[PDB]
């Protein structure tokens, strides 16, 4: 009711002293209090780990919490139980006159909360003890090493699937920090999670604005960046390569901005020389590579696209963790787009790996090639959804040239649709050109009214009309990278919304070398 809101609200103030819920936490505890299932996505400091502890609380009976972490977990419970929370862990290294002593404590109903690390947890009689006692709920945390693909892998975690067949009556709260379009998928599978809300809180940063452009000179570029807007200010400059980081700093220092280079062959020496340096003096700017502190970081500088989303969200972060206000600034070139696909063709990695690394790739270009506001791209890589554009990113504010392709949206749209949501852009693409390939035989897809129904067009721009779908969340991709149309896809079917794309991709043609 609101009698459970009130009851969660006066836990909120007098344990944790937090005045009120961020985000959508107030929405997580009150789903999970009552008994249902949820998916949770917070970035790191977000606040996940009391969306399970409050409903442990308010709940009859104990909550169970898994993480690989042991350490943390030890000062998780210490803390909690300072607070004056009944918490306790079990774990094999516990004598054994312990590990009695707290699973007689579960099943009183003695406990607030368990933690558990998973090689207990999956025991059988770790599992039939279970359910001999009072369970409020299960927390996964670190949900994400479920998952191959998942930043993080264990054997162990694709096993706490038991979970759900073991005890399906009572709630199951996965929650992780850092998820894609699908690590989550397996999230999801594995933990039966499929059919529950999800929750996204705290990706957006407000105070930074994002600006993609391309690369002609970038050092003058950037030069020219600093100077105008943030001339004695404190910022971050990335590069790709070790060669990179030390020209821009030699360069950057040969028009005597203060620079220092950053990375991993520094003698030790040297890293610790440059970090405080760079912590206790304002306005100076490091150049490092993937590599640490810093409270009022005005601007981050991209020389190079990152190796994926996920990169570039965690190296613009650093700026701005004042509430005050920063700019990401990111110069990025087709060229080296070109290079990362053939220098990942060549790889020896697997073909399945390839398919993904290749995705992140394309949704890293495309979030570049964004005709609409870069906030809500960004944002929907993590599944947080923005209704409405920033207006504090550079399309936004500079709106850039667009061509309206919602005709041809349209067309991909619905043959994908009309092809039963499975197939991958490569083939559809062979479908709306007209294309029989002897995979395309193998569907009869050459019998269908849609084939070759965009003809008028080529490969190069239909792959780029997919992928803009894809990015915009008009197309989903299921398995394996095939395409869904998605409950979002109605909004260029009834129309009203529209497909654009930058003028800029296009331009007068033919390529020449
Ligand atoms: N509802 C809230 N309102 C204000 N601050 C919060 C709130 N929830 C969490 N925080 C803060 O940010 C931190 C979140 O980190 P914690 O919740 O401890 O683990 P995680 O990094 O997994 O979220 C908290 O310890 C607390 O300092
Ligand atoms: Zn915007």
């Amino acid at each position: 009711p609101a009698a459970l809101h009130d009851r969660a609200l006066h836990l909120l103030q007098t344990i944790w002293g937090y005045p009120a819920f961020r985000g959508v936490q107030g929405e997580i505890v009150q789903q999970v209090a009552e008994g249902g299932n949820a998916l949770v996505l917070m970035p790191t400091g977000g606040g996940k780990s009391l969306c399970y502890q409050l409903p442990s609380l308010l709940r009859p009976g104990t909550g169970i919490v898994v993480s690989p972490l042991i350490a943390l977990m030890k000062d998780q419970v210490d803390t909690l139980r300072q607070n004056g929370v009944r918490a306790a862990f079990l774990n094999s290294t516990l004598l054994p006159h312990e590990a009695r002593e707290v699973e007689d404590a579960l099943l009183r109903g003695d406990l607030d909360l368990l933690y558990v690390a998973p090689e207990r947890l999956l025991m059988p009689r770790t599992l039939d003890l279970l359910e001999r006692a009072p369970v409020a709920l299960f927390a996964i945390d670190e949900a994400h090493c479920v998952s191959q693909w998942g930043h993080d892998f264990r054997p162990e975690y694709q096993q706490l699937s038991v979970l759900a067949e073991r005890f399906p009556e009572l709630p199951r709260v996965a929650l992780t920090a850092t998820a894609d379009e699908r690590t989550r998928a397996d999230i999801k599978s594995v933990l039966r999670l499929e059919d529950a809300p999800q929750f996204v809180s705290s990706f957006d940063r407000p105070n930074i604005q994002y600006r993609v452009g391309l690369k002609d000179s970038p050092k003058t570029q950037l030069l020219h960046f600093i100077r105008e807007e943030h001339p004695g200010d404190a910022g971050i400059v990335y590069c790709l390569s070790r060669k990179s980081v030390e020209e821009t700093a030699k360069w950057l220092q040969a028009q005597g901005i203060d620079a220092l280079a950053y990375h991993a062959g520094l003698s030790s020496t040297e890293r610790n020389n440059v970090q405080e340096r760079f912590l206790n003096e304002e306005g100076v700017i490091v150049c490092a590579t993937v590599a640490i502190d810093k409270p009022n970081v005005r601007f981050v500088a991209h020389l190079d696209l990152p190796k994926s989303m996920e990169g570039y969200y965690q190296e613009t972060g650093r700026a701005g963790r004042d509430g005050l206000p920063s700019t990401a600034w990111m110069v990025y070139g087709l060229s080296d787009v070109v290079n990362v696909r053939r220098m990942l063709a060549q790889s020896d990695a697997p073909e399945e790996v390839k398919r993904v690394e290749a995705s992140k790739l394309d949704a890293l270009l495309t979030y570049c090639e964004a005709a609409t506001c870069r906030r809500q791209v960004l944002l929907h890589y993590f599944g947080e959804e923005l209704s409405e554009p920033c207006g504090n990113c550079d399309v936004c504010l500079n709106p850039p040239r667009v061509r309206d392709l919602t005709r041809e949206a349209q067309m991909a749209l619905s043959a994908t649709i009309r092809t039963g949501n499975r197939f991958g852009a490569a083939h559809l693409t062979d479908v709306l050109l007209g294309r029989e390939t002897d995979k395309v035989l193998a569907q009869g897809h050459h019998q269908l009214p849609t084939f070759g129904v965009g003809k008028e067009h080529d490969e190069k721009l239909w792959r780029s009309v997919l992928r803009q779908l894809v990015s915009l969340g008009y197309l989903s991709a299921d398995d394996h990278f095939g395409l869904r149309a998605t409950g979002k896809s109605r909004g260029i079917l009834k129309e009203g919304q529209k497909l654009l794309l930058r003028e800029d991709t296009l331009l007068p043609g033919l390529e020449h070398h």
